[PDB]
């Protein structure tokens, strides 16, 4: 997240670091005890039985007993088409289910189809890289973002900063937009690279897949 703030520590209780090798590498949100969402871009070509998906985190850098940690059972994927920049999301299903608590909680997600208009205000976040030298979050950042339909496809929920550069960044992808508290995005791409102020961040689009998740998550 570039230009961004400390989330206080737990605040977001759904959001999840996707690590391997015990490094972060994609942010994730906790939609159902044993399940997460995140975007398919994260997981590709990743190995997958590798994967740790830690859930009740805040600072990476520490150790923290409010973590709770699973592995990926299976996955399941929904038509990613990165060259066209479509169905940019996966459900990873967990060997297990989080104990749910003040610091692990479950989101909320929209209605299929719901449409955010233009000046909709939401909630990025993540543990991503901060931007040209100034190195990368310990603590996740969040980042006010307003939705923006001007330079953004109808397969996206787009968001921009107006005034100032900011925006997610690399290893804020597969994290969270969260819009009047649900889930209405996942961090997709950046165009003009990280925080241009000039082009918005590219989410992909929860409503437009609910239908698909609860078919997976009932
Ligand atoms: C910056 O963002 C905060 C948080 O945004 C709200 O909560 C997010 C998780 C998401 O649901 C957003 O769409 C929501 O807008 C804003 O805080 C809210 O501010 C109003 C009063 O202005 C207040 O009644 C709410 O309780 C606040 N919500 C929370 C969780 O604190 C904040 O106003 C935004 N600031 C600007 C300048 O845009
Ligand atoms: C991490 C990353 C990429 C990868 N892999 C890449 C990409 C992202 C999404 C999609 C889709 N759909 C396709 C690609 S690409 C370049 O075809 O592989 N393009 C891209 O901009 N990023 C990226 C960089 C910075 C932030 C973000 C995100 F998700 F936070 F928005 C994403
Ligand atoms: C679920 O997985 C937990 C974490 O497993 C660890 O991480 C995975 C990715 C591998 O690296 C593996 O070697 C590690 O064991 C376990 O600690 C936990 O008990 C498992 N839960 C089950 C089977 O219910």
């Amino acid at each position: 997240i570039v230009g961004g703030r400390r989330a206080r520590p737990h605040a977001w209780p759904f959001m999840v670091s996707l690590q391997l090798r015990g490094g972060h590498f994609c942010g994730a949100t906790l939609i159902a005890p044993n399940f997460v969402m995140s975007a398919a871009h994260c997981v590709a070509n990743v190995n997958v039985r590798a994967v740790r998906v830690v859930l009740g985190a805040h600072n990476l850098s520490r150790r923290e007993p409010t973590r709770q940690v699973f592995a990926v059972q299976r996955i399941f994927e929904n038509g990613y088409d990165p060259v066209n920049l479509l169905n940019d999301i996966v459900i990873l299903q967990l060997n297990g289910s989080a104990t749910i608590n003040a610091n692990v909680q479950v989101a909320q997600l929209p209605a299929q189809g719901r449409r955010l208009g233009n000046g909709v205000q939401c909630l990025a976040m993540g543990w991503g890289l901060l931007g040209r030298n100034r190195g990368i979050a310990s603590v996740l950042q969040e980042l006010n973002v307003t939705v923006v339909t001007s330079l953004c496809r109808r397969s996206n929920v787009c968001t921009l900063v107006r005034g100032r550069q900011a925006g997610v960044c690399f290893g804020d992808s597969g994290s969270p937009l969260v819009c009047n508290g649900l889930i209405h995005g996942i961090a997709s791409f950046v165009r003009g690279g990280c925080a241009s102020g000039l082009y918005p961040d590219a989410f992909a689009p929860v409503a437009q897949f609910v239908n698909w998740i609860d078919s997976i998550i009932q």
